[PDB]
């Protein structure tokens, strides 16, 4: 096994994946790690034994498809996932925690959001449909562009971003374009 954290990594109090060698934070794992089960698997072998159940589900898909899935285990599982590759870049530091407001020149979003609540909401599964994960995300993003303007911080937003949306297109095998 690891002796770091594959999502944020540092070492501490890791629990590892009996089925392969990554390791994890208790709240740094997504859902958190669980109290019992042994042998225990982590989200990756969770979502590799998915594909290798159904190796169809790797064709391309439509995102306007995907979008409309009902949030049954499978597709909370593929959102709990991607959200946790948000977290493994070191930038989502800037979106993990509740932002504030107050720039010169700007006015906050109308509806302000967070990694930490995105992650609560798919705890408390609040989500019914992927879009709505997907939609929560993408404003994260969409609100912190709006927000910063011109300043060249804005770039952060553009940069997690871009890691949640190739994630999401490997995550969900979206058909790939030009
Ligand atoms: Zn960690
Ligand atoms: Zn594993
Ligand atoms: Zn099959």
């Amino acid at each position: 096994n690891s002796n770091i954290c594959e999502v944020c990594n540092k070492w501490g109090r890791l629990f590892c994946c009996d089925t392969c060698p990554r390791s994890f934070h208790e709240h740094c794992h997504i859902p958190s790690v669980e109290a019992n089960k042994n042998p225990w698997s982590c989200i990756f072998c969770r979502i590799k034994t998915i594909q290798e159940r159904c190796p169809e589900s790797q064709s391309g898909h439509q995102e306007s498809e995907v979008l409309m899935r009902q949030m049954l285990p499978e597709e909370q599982l593929k959102c709990e996932f991607l959200l946790l590759k948000v977290y493994c870049d070191s930038k989502s530091c800037f979106f993990a925690s509740e932002p504030y407001y107050n720039r010169e020149g700007s006015q906050g979003p109308q509806k302000p959001m967070w990694l930490n609540k995105v992650k609560t909401s798919l705890n408390e599964q609040m989500y019914t449909r992927v879009e709505g994960f997907v939609q929560d995300m993408r404003l994260i993003f969409h609100n912190h562009k709006e927000f910063y303007r011109e300043d060249k911080f804005t770039r952060l937003g553009i940069q997690v971003q871009d890691i949640f949306e190739k994630n999401f297109r490997n995550i969900f095998a979206i058909q790939e374009t030009s």
